[PDB]
Formats: C-alpha cells, structure tokens, sequence
C-alpha cells in the first residue's frame, strides 16, 4: 500500500482523535493532539483520559480505528529512514 | 481465518472482560466496557484498574486471552476499510 | 520454535519479573505477579511502578527481555485456541 | 538489516529520548532513561510524563521515531538469545 496513502490515513486519524477529545473532554488543542498520539501508539500514560460516557465511547472508537493505522504508518516510516 | 470468525472471537473477549470487571471490581457496565478496550488494546491509562486479588488474577487472564485476539481483529479490520 | 519451549521462556520471564519486583520494590507476591503481566504485555496501568533506581533499572531489563517473549507466546497461544 | 545496525539505531533513540526528557522536563538522567524505555516500549506507566507543551511535542516525536525502532530491536534480540 503506497506509503503516502498510509500517511494521509494516519493524519486523518490524528485529526479525528484530536478534535474529538478537544470537543468532548474539553482539553486544549495541544493536549488533545498529545493525548491522541499517546493513545493510538498504545502508550497510555493516563495523565489525560476521558471522564464522560461519550468520551469513553469515542476513545474506544479511536482505539479501534487508530491503533492499526498508526502501527502500519510507523512500519512504513521505518522503511524510509532505515 | 475468516474475518467474521475473528469478529465473534473479539466480541466474546469484550463480553468476558466487561462482565468480569463489572462483577469483580464493581464498576459500571460502561466503565467496564471502556476499561476492557483500554486493556486489550494495551493502552492501559490506569484511570481504572483492579484493586482486589481476584481482579488482578482476572486481569491477567484477560491480558493473555484478549491482547492477541484484539491485535488480529484490528489487522483484519485494516484490510476492509483499506 | 516449539510452542512448549516458548511457554517455558515466558514462564521464566514471569518468575524473573515477579521475584525482582517483590524483592526490589517490596510489593506482595500477588501484586508483583500482576505488575509483571501488566508490564510485559505493555499495558502499564501505572498503579504499580518502581520507585527506586535499582527498580527502574530492573524494569528496563524486564521490558527488554520480556515484551518480545510475551508477544511470541501470545501469538503461539492464538494458534492453539484458534 | 544487520542486527548491530538496529542496535545502534535503538541506542541513538535512547540517547535522544533521555537527553530530551532531562532537559525539557527537568527530571534526573536516571528517571529520564527509565521514562524513555517505558515510552518507546509502549508501557506508559504515567508515573512520569511531560508537563510542558514542548515536552508534549517532543514526546510525540519520540513516540514516532522510537516505537518502531524498539520493536525491531526487540525482535532481533529475540533471534539471538533464542
Ligand atoms: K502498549
Ligand atoms: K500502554
Ligand atoms: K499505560
Ligand atoms: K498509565
């Protein structure tokens, strides 16, 4: 699958996660972007997490749509620097 | 392995994790479902976690039965949206 | 690699992690076993973590020796139930 | 890819992560090395995490550059002890 397509897909995931957390959980755009990366990479520090039922549902959706996409993106990126 | 079979398997994991956490740790059904996804995806925020020995044992079982199943499910889902 | 050999390897990792955490960080055997699974599975709730320099070094060693071993063990287990 | 090259790459990631956390977030060299492993392995206990915008940005960079590199390094190490 073309590396550039995978890039657009992960970017779309990042936008989805970031806007969602910002609007549902009320954290700043910067914190929301950070939380999105920490979540889809499966790091999960837990310094930020959803505190509402809608936020919990949303986070589950992001986990399902985002973890795989991020994993493929990382691996494709490996190919280019390595 | 047929994607729909993997779907049923991950659904069964999700039911197992959610009912187990709800009954053993006493959190709500919604929190327990959320915790199940957060656990089997290996995110592990830690906003929720078991506080009893039985809950700890149970969580180890869920980790072993669930992490692989979820990974395969994510990868199969990748195939279909992509 | 024979599935049973992988089983022995992950059991050895679990023993190493559990005894190490118990003796270095002073948590109970049960908590230490749970923490070991939570760590080598990469869940990392953070309800338990090392608070000493030796514990931090030890945890890095467990991460390096344990995460791959657990990953291979999970995948092999998948094959037998699936 | 030669295992020793992968070794150098992960060592470089570890240096990057450790110095970055130490200087941006102000934690000790030891805590910063520990946090780097905990992050690039995707464990993410959350006992340590960035509390500044620059730290958050930096952590996202380390996640992208480090998680893949660490995964390949673990897998190569598997080959040699096994
Ligand atoms: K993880
Ligand atoms: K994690
Ligand atoms: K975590
Ligand atoms: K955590």
């Amino acid at each position: 699958v073309p590396a550039t397509r995978i890039l657009l897909l992960v970017l779309a995931v990042i936008i989805y996660g970031t806007a969602g957390f910002h609007f549902i959980e009320g954290e700043s755009w910067t914190v929301s972007l950070y939380w999105t990366f920490v979540t889809i990479a499966t790091v999960g520090y837990g310094d930020y997490s959803p505190h509402t039922p809608l936020g919990m549902y949303f986070t589950c959706t992001l986990i399902v749509l985002g973890i795989g996409t991020f994993a493929v993106a990382v691996e494709r990126l490996l190919e280019f620097l390595i």
